[PDB]
């Protein structure tokens, strides 16, 4: 498997799984 816990995914991940669609605001 892939540990996604590397550590850039906090802005990386959560910006593309997200923000493509949604916004990135809060």
């Amino acid at each position: 498997t892939n540990r996604r816990k590397s550590g850039k995914y906090k802005k990386v991940e959560i910006k593309e799984l997200g923000e493509l669609r949604k916004e990135p605001s809060l």
